């Protein structure tokens, strides 16, 4: 059937969206191909630890992984599992794994909580045909306060033995001459606090993040879409994914729907149309939606620059061997709330999440996640014979991202006579992981696939909403700024086109 606007997905582009569209008063169907992850599971948990991974840990493989940097700790716990329609997506193409969330909310169900605005200078850089002062004065306020950012105490900080990790990566990095920064989160400190102390069930504290946050993680679930159903004006269906999109002959969207069961066998195919279109699958899912549709002829106006300029978000992940004396702590929260700010928008800027390990015994490694400047980027090619958009990047494309963090962490290492760890990724000595994304960026870019607030060049009432319009890099953790532009762009759309 018919309704008058879709939103495909439920990340945060699609959050947004869906929020603005309902409060202006449009009936709204968003499309999501995960599960709303209310059931309480087998040990009456809605989502496994990192420590009893299942296969809510998991889309549709056949074994739990452990998390990257983890594995000389966390393979012992790895279990074969039945394909299933868990949580965190590993999406493998030729050279490069993305992670992505899967269920309502998206990656808001996986990730790390952390919440920062890029540096003006950068985003300037980035998008210059964007008014970066309505951006700062206006939209990316909204997001902060919408997503319910907050920050640690930090007394508390300074003192609990679940952020010992951070402290000494902290103590570590000022002998190189470098800063840290506290990293603001959608996790509930005071929350926090409470789950040190005994009083409420613990979930950072009990390794639980990346498969999801019993407690605690403000997901958009809570927040964004919350809100969005609370206009009346919006519904949600869960375990429909969108495969294909047409104009009909009246300039509206019809879309081919798949509903599948958790197993993933397929109950329904369903015919959805629309007079709006909004693209919320993300990076990869919106790309590979809009290079389907040019390539199958279903849209055949869409332009070139659909698919092109992905990049990783200059992601590399390296560690250290802490010396005996600086232990990391057996307790480490499982949300970070330090970084390491060496980003001066210049080649060998990095931006570096301290990142806790779930272990659960002294190990004496510190691990970061490093977000660096790498001017390469890839494109999503389709392949018509397996249905799917390829990425292309090739893992040399990475070197000047490994080359900008072992810069930095080389420093970092002579200031205090420590090396790397060379085992964490594999039984190869590497020290860097140069072939993983947690933050995608780019495939349907702002301005070159689009107009500068998202509508999708050659078509009408047809808009993407989410990293797909990133330039491949922010500079730092991305989310607010993919909220903060689609608070800037539903805006417009809704006041000229809706
Ligand atoms: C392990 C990990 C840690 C991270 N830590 C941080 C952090 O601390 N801070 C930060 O800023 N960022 C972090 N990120 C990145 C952040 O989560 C993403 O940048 C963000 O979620 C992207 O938002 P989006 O709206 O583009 O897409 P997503 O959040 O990925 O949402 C897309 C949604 O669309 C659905 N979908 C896809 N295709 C279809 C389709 N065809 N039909 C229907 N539904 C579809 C998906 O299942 C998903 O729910 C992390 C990510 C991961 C995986």
């Amino acid at each position: 059937g018919y309704v008058p606007a879709v939103v495909i997905g439920t990340g945060y582009g699609a959050a947004v969206s869906a929020l603005r569209l309902g409060e202006a008063g449009v009936q709204t169907l968003m499309l999501e191909m995960g599960q709303l992850w209310n059931q309480p599971g087998p040990d009456g948990n809605i989502f496994c630890g990192m420590l009893n991974p299942d296969k809510r840990s998991s889309w549709f493989k056949n074994r739990t992984e452990a998390p990257l940097g983890s594995f000389l700790w966390l393979d012992v716990v790895n279990r074969n599992i039945d394909p299933y329609a868990g949580v965190l997506d590993r999406v493998n193409y030729d050279q490069m794994s993305v992670y992505v969330g899967r269920g309502v909310g998206g990656g808001s169900l996986v990730n790390g909580g952390m919440a920062v605005e890029p540096k003006r200078s950068y985003f300037e850089e980035i998008l210059p045909r964007v008014d970066s002062s309505e951006m700062y004065d206006r939209y990316f306020p909204r997001a902060n306060s919408m997503l319910r950012v907050n920050h640690i105490d930090t007394k508390w900080f300074e003192d609990t033995e679940w952020y010992k990790f951070a402290r000494v990566s902290r103590e570590q990095a000022g002998k190189a001459g470098l800063g840290t920064v506290f990293v603001p989160n959608v996790y509930d400190f005071g929350y926090m606090q409470r789950e040190a102390a005994g009083e409420v069930p613990k979930s950072a504290l009990a390794t639980e993040v990346i498969y999801g946050n019993n407690h605690g993680k403000q997901s958009l679930d809570k927040t964004y879409l919350a809100a969005a159903l609370g206009t009346g004006k919006v519904t949600i269906q869960t375990l429909h994914q969108v495969k294909t999109i047409r104009q009909t002959k009246d300039g509206g969207y019809a879309l081919t729907v798949e509903q599948k069961d958790t197993d993933g066998k397929l109950l329904a195919t369903k015919e959805i149309s629309c007079r709006y279109l909004f693209l919320g699958a993300g990076s990869l899912g919106s790309t590979e939606l809009l290079v389907r549709a040019r390539d199958t002829g279903t849209l055949p106006n869409l332009n070139s620059e659909v698919g092109a300029g992905w990049g990783p978000n200059g992601n590399i992940m390296t560690a250290r061997a802490n010396h005996m004396w600086n232990p990391t702590g057996a307790h480490q929260s499982s949300i970070p709330a330090l970084g390491i700010d060496a980003w001066d928008n210049s080649d060998s800027s990095v931006f570096a999440e301290i990142a806790p390990m779930p272990a659960g015994l002294e190990t004496w490694v510190s691990l970061y996640l490093a977000i660096t400047k790498n001017p390469q980027r890839g494109t999503f090619v389709y392949d018509a014979a397996t249905d799917r958009a390829k990425l292309n990047w090739t893992r040399d494309q990475n070197a000047p991202a490994v080359n900008a963090a072992k810069a930095l962490f080389d420093r970092i290492n002579k200031a205090n006579g420590t090396i790397y760890r060379y085992d964490l990724f594999g039984t190869q000595l590497k020290a860097f992981a140069d072939d993983f994304c947690y933050h995608p960026l780019g495939g349907c870019v702002l301005g070159k696939a689009t107009d500068d607030y998202g509508r999708v060049a050659g078509y009408k009432n047809l808009y993407v909403t989410d990293g797909s319009l990133i330039p491949g890099s922010v500079g730092v953790l991305p989310f607010v700024t993919i909220t903060a532009l689609a608070e800037r762009n539903v805006e417009r759309i809704i006041k000229q086109d809706v």
